[PDB]
């Protein structure tokens, strides 16, 4: 399957009392897309708990239980019922030795990691050290005049050629704006996309997402 | 009133499943020391929906709502029915100018923030923002050989000294194990304490307190 992700950051529309009335605008689809939404770190128990859809946190920190003060561990997120999270994104950044630390400890723990970065010596500095998805931003793919349809191929191509022959899957996480934009990032050897306003401000979310995801599938 | 403040930091007798248990057994507080509770940030929104006792945050963010991925917004607490926070701990440290414009926003917002602090400079540095609370943490009430009850009374005192006719309210946050301590610590001008392990890791949570707060 390929993979979509619905990061929910701390938009007034999906975030505390309207969670709830957010999320009831999805059912869980089955299909050619595995859908994964991103709910804010104060909404998260609440979303393992009750929610229909599959989890994943917007940060996590490495520490274990005991004396952290305003951490969130990851052994605490296992506990809940939550199995990955975002890390590094660009609202979000963290020092290379935390990154490290953070990536290590997940593979113990089979945690999923889906691990953002901005440009091509980033992607290959943290190779080694296995994360389960790439999630690209890079600044040539953000603006209102650009979009993946209308960019040079080798911006994504570069990314996938990094991770050629890993166990590491590569989404798209900037200048996604269509189904086309979807459709032309998986021929050119991503596995799925990271996405949040083009949704979350949509005036009908639903039909925004569905209008990414929809592959004209013939049944029998 | 006197206050008192019990950290619940990421312990595991008080995260989770535990938080309610925890809750469950403990007695609610009478006389003259007013209880608050500090739950971790992914207990934070059950806390508020219990509501037994009164709880602020560990740490607290002055970004507004919107794009902000993977923070804690001061505006999202208090939707939420949080009133106030823990800043500045020694496990969650910050830089001072992110400090100074959390404070600004908490007081038109009439959000409280208990900013812990570590000596007189960083004490005398923030007076002119008018934090509600001051938790001091200083190195030298920090060890298994010490405690205020055998501490200098300057290091209390010079604080207290500080905020000596201001709004401001001094607590201890270090060297209380006993109720001697708590007892000399009002006795040098505190108006309470902050603590976390001696209380949450006991086998009788709601005696250990007592026994602190007797007077
Ligand atoms: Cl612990
Ligand atoms: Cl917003």
């Amino acid at each position: 399957m390929y993979t979509a992700i619905v990061n929910l950051k701390t938009y007034r529309e999906a975030t505390g009392a309207n969670f709830t009335r957010f999320m009831e605008k999805f059912e869980p689809v089955q299909g050619k897309f595995e859908l994964i939404f991103s709910p804010s770190l104060l909404d998260l128990e609440k979303a393992a708990k009750c929610g229909k859809f599959r989890f994943f946190a917007q940060h996590v920190d490495a520490e274990p239980y005991g004396a952290y003060t305003g951490h969130v561990p990851m052994d605490m997120m296992i506990d809940l019922g939550i199995t990955g999270s975002i890390l590094n994104h660009s609202e979000r950044r963290l020092p290379r030795d935390t990154i490290i630390n953070t990536l290590k400890k997940a593979s113990k723990l089979d945690f999923t990691i889906v691990l953002c970065v901005e440009n091509a010596e980033e992607a290959k500095y943290f190779r080694e050290y296995e994360p389960d998805f790439i999630a690209y931003e890079p600044r040539d793919l953000i603006g209102g005049d650009v979009s993946v349809s209308t960019a040079k191929p080798e911006i994504i191509e570069d990314i996938v050629k990094i991770y050629e022959g890993t166990g590491t899957s590569v989404l798209v996480g900037a200048g996604i704006k269509t189904g086309e934009d979807v459709r032309r990032s998986i021929g050119l050897g991503a596995r799925g996309i990271l996405v949040a306003s083009g949704v979350v401000k949509s005036a009908d979310p639903t039909k925004s997402l569905n209008s990414l995801i929809e592959l004209k599938l013939e049944h029998h």
